[PDB]
């Protein structure tokens, strides 16, 4: 036999924290866990890396506030996880469309009706023109600000739940920190828990399909070698994003919400330097946010800097990085010599850099239904998904864990009845 | 994205060495050149890697005959990489049948002028009992001697240019080295001589689509980040093997050939330990074919140790990896425990270890003496397939260098005119 009492298709925080519920209660003594992950290491979309061997940097996932994230700080805590604190929330070198609009988004706040959940830029051009809100909204440097199927409410929300930006609005006293380590000890000190209880893992395994066969389920895997695997199991979770669930044969969305979903992608690039010459400038810890392409660029200590963009702006760098290493760097030069007021020549070359692009970075749902739950259920199959994207914190890994206490929670319901 | 005069898919040894005829020929002076293959690093099934910092293991292509493989020889020596003798070409420990095995080919053979191109197994099989067929073939590891469309006549040629069983044919004038330092080393020396004359590479994107163009054509490619990319080029060869050509749009195999492929799986495992414990046996550079799963079992010095199998042997120990790490080692341990004739607990559990599968380890010609061109062409679109497949050396990098030569002429020729 290749069975399994329970299943769960996803080794991200998500699935990894179901698993951790899941051998928690006792009335899953003898039965059997399987956890499936395409990938070859668990994690998903937390991905911590050592760059030139020398300090540690998030692909991913990088930061957490206490204020927005409880569950999050508990399980750091659980797992002895050590934090720092995260430097760059605050704009040393600001600007006067920065500085205009914090005072200009207390005005607008009457959006109930006025202004209601248009798009963020329709919205703005009411206050003042239509130029000068692309300026304001420009200045907070996450691109997704611009599109259409973000609305003005949504906008508020996502501004002030960002550390860069957040002293805009009214949540300026939240806090903010980074993994020591990197959130991947996290990660590991849950797959570990969860070994040691006894699941077991198939990493490098991609679901293809699944069909009810009885009183239980059939899973059709691919191996990233191209053994194809058959696994039979009583009781699944899928948790996955939802631009992987409308990869299956589930009918997702439609038997499984309301709602719709969207996602954007992320771009990161990381560089260190033979020598940390931004510490002349007084830049060490300080995050500058510039119209140029690299968008929001950071200052970590005397160790690297990196930028980080988002939608057009995270395509646009992923395609210059397919043009070849050479353009892209020369670029990011350009760009770093522009932010700071100085002549290319000052900027020297890197040592070391790496980049991540996610296609799918954020994922979300435009909350078309009334409610909408942390876990979903397909309404015939009784699958059972989980995702950040289900829940108030879509985009956060808080939302995961919280994703995760929902969906074992419906499973347990599965066992009981 | 951008284009190309010249694009060549595949970055395995076939499509490095017709990339490097290319740019030595004047005909390509100023032409541009593009590079696609889906893996990060070139080689394909040329991969080395040094288990564990202290030892250099082939997990694809481990050694060549300079007698059988001139071409290769020639390139070892063109791009200065060190051989060595490699050991395993007698065995020592041989049974009761592994002596029989000789005189009962060097008999059967007059037999195969007549009744000669039919199934090896029911060849064998037509002059001694089926009962003593199955257990002579057994008695040679290589379980593609079992299969229907695997000749006498074919079983023949395989039998004599495989070292551990070249003795069975009277073929022991073939000498056998490995590379010293890995095949790697010769893949990053074209590698390196190729993007020293201006070769583009982009790895990491796999070809899903071409379709012709005007006079050139259109390749949709998926980087493996999601990152989907488009391309233009004017003459197209694409270096990978005939599985991979199946997954194209391109009418293959009719449109290029009137031969038929097969491919057979072929898995690898890598075990090191604490004490080199196989030597109180007389074991190092010694080789043992044995009728358990195992079925051929070599320990390199005092190194490591590993076993190779083929097609369903190869299938059995893919699904017993697929089942768990922890039942496939102890699997191991049981069948080499009853290969030395041991008990169980006199063999140690395995400090490291690594395996590899090959789904379609070797491709093949299957209408087998068409006087098979060694490289094809698109009889509409002029697109040059590249394999070791298409030539006389099928399953060899031998095959893959004739293949490049041809390849390159053609596109030489279709350059010029
Ligand atoms: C660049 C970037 C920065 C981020 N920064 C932050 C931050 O600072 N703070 C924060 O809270 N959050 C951040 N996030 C988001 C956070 O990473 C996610 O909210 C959280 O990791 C999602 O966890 P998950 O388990 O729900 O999904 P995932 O992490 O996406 O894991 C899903 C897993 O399912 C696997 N999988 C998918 N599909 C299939 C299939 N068909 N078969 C098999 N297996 C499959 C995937 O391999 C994946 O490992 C960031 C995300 C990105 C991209
Ligand atoms: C286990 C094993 C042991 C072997 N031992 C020996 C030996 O000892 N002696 C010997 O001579 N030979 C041996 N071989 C054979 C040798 O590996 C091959 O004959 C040779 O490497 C084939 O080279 P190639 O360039 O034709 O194809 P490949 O090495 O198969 O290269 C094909 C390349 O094209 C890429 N590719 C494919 N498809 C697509 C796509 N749609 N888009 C983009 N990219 C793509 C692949 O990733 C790959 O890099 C062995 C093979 C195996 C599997
Ligand atoms: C651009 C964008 C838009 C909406 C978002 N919701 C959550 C995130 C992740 C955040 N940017 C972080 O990295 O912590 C995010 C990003
Ligand atoms: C089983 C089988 C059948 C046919 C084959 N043609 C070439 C090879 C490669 C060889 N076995 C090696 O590993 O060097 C091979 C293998
Ligand atoms: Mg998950
Ligand atoms: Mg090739």
């Amino acid at each position: 036999k290749h069975s399994s009492d329970i299943c769960i298709v996803g080794a991200g925080i998500s699935g990894l924290t179901c698993a951790s519920h899941l051998l928690d209660s006792p009335a899953c003594r003898g039965l059997s866990l399987r956890i499936f992950d395409m990938q070859q290491e668990a994690g998903g979309r937390i991905r911590s890396k050592m760059l030139d061997g020398k300090a540690s940097i998030e692909l991913g996932a990088g930061r957490y506030s206490p204020q927005l994230h409880p569950h999050f700080q508990s399980a750091m805590q659980h797992y002895s996880q050590k934090s720092e604190v995260y430097p760059f929330t605050q704009l040393k070198f600001k600007s006067h469309v920065q500085q205009k609009l914090k005072r200009a988004m207390n005005e607008l706040s009457p959006r109930l009706k006025e202004h209601g959940k248009e798009s963020f830029l329709q919205f703005v051009s009411r206050y003042q023109g239509h130029d000068s809100a692309v300026g304001m909204i420009r200045s907070m440097g996450y691109d997704a600000l611009f599109l259409p199927d973000i609305s003005a409410e949504m906008a508020y929300d996502i501004v002030g739940k960002h550390p860069e930006i957040q002293s805009v609005t009214d949540n300026d006293a939240n806090q903010w920190f980074a993994a020591e380590t990197g959130f991947a000890g996290l990660i590991q000190g849950i797959k570990a828990k969860v070994k040691a209880a006894g699941a077991r893992f198939s990493l490098g395994y991609r679901l293809l399909s699944v069909r009810t066969d009885g009183d239980g389920y059939l899973l059709q895997l691919a191996g990233d070698d191209g053994w194809k695997l058959e696994h039979r199991t009583r009781h699944l979770i899928l948790a996955i994003p939802p631009s992987a669930m409308a990869g299956l044969n589930v009918d997702f969305p439609e038997a499984w919400s309301g709602a719709r979903y969207g996602s954007l992608p992320l771009f990161k690039g990381f560089l260190t330097y033979g020598e940390p010459w931004w510490l002349d400038y007084k830049l060490d810890d300080q995050v500058l946010i510039v119209d140029n392409p690299l968008r929001k660029i950071y200052f970590k200590g005397d160790k690297y800097l990196f930028f980080y963009t988002d939608s057009e702006m995270a395509n646009y760098w992923r395609g210059c990085v397919a043009e070849g290493e050479d353009g892209y760097l020369e670029q990011i030069r350009t760009h770093l010599a522009s932010a700071l007021g100085i002549v290319r020549e000052r900027i020297p070359q890197p040592l070391a850099h790496v980049h991540k692009y996610w296609a799918h970075g954020v994922e979300f749902c435009r909350d078309s239904d009334i409610d909408h739950p942390s876990a979903l259920s397909h309404r015939d199959s009784g699958i059972i998904a989980c995702s950040d994207a289900y829940t108030e914190h879509c985009g956060w890994m808080e939302g995961g864990l919280l994703s995760a206490r929902e969906a074992s929670r419906l499973l347990l319901q599965r066992i009981a009845a």
